[PDB]
């Protein structure tokens, strides 16, 4: 149930592929929806989740460089997906932006973001 | 550069590849160091960085799940890589476990990891 | 504004008085709702926020002790107040457990809540 | 309770605390510059009875950060533990959130890590 395309809050969108071995594989889409805003997404999930109710977890990796820009900063997801009629991907997530040695100590940035598979 | 072995503060060691495209492919082997305490990690990174003393942006994530054995949880690591003598990656963690609906609330631990090629 | 009775979305009850020197003070009170599950707060907030239209940051934290029990553990809360039609607050915050050194990897939770002043 | 006093970071930071019977943090922090400017209110909470088995104290507080000097709009708490011993330590995992627009919460809140001794 995670292959395909999920939406989140802001306007984004991400297509992915859950492999067989675990992997996962796809484009994560800015809100511009421009062939300047695709970005390769690469992560790893549980192919074998508990069948008792618990979510199954996963996390996913972007880094905001495609052909076109560079934002010298990487996003990684962290989260679980829940199945059912109401269908989602509740993550939390890190920014991290490449610094200096002395601006480290605010290169990571921290959110969530919950996406679904209707906007 | 960010290609190697690199090992944690914990005694984890993680054997990584940089591909030209941005892609980052490897193993994770946990403290004990058996065959039964590898896993395999996909991620990405910025393979074009600024030139101006910044970090290397990336990012990469391991599902607990190998042939032997299944945590039903996926860590993601979020940081940067410094290079220089004494070459660093930085990072902060978030791990996430495959939770029911009711205990969501406690299904993400955070922390932060440094690597270094120096065990 | 801050000042007042707030609600997250699992059931419990922030009770809070934002003082006129940046001070954050008051009671939290789990779920369950009864005696036990009331915990003091204490905190800090921004008592002079810009005018364009930014929110009010703010934090402050429970160490989740009472008469009753203790967890052994204490939560901090940084977010910030927006104001408005269905004002709230948002916020991120850290569950840090008391541990061994062995252990203190897994001492800290992360996650999210959103306060509104209608209970849900 | 082994809190109350001076401690330091790497990064040059200070901040004197006094640990209260009932599991009250007050005091000051003050950033590497050292002046009046540079000083500010903290408040906390930690736990005041911990457990025996060799585990940290939990603890956290906040610095909003906003003096008569100066205001940034933002807000850090700590989230962490006390260790005792000859080399005592405190280590926090920290969120520090700045009042944005609505349009820019998402890039709201920067989160870190930081150990506190009691030598410089």
């Amino acid at each position: 149930g995670i292959t395909g395309t999920w939406y989140n809050q802001l306007g984004s969108t991400f297509i992915v592929t859950a492999g067989a071995d675990g992997a996962l594989t796809g484009t994560y889409i800015g809100a511009r929806g421009n062939a300047e805003s695709r970005y390769v997404l690469t992560g790893r999930y549980d192919s074998a989740p508990a069948t008792d109710g618990s979510g199954t977890a996963l996390g996913w990796t972007v880094a905001w460089k495609n052909n076109y820009r560079n934002a010298h900063s990487a996003t990684t997801w962290s989260g679980q997906y829940v199945g059912g009629a109401e269908a989602r991907i509740n993550t939390q997530w890190l920014l991290t932006s490449g610094t200096t040695e002395a601006n480290a100590w605010k290169s990571t940035l921290v959110g969530h973001d919950t996406f679904t598979k209707v906007k």
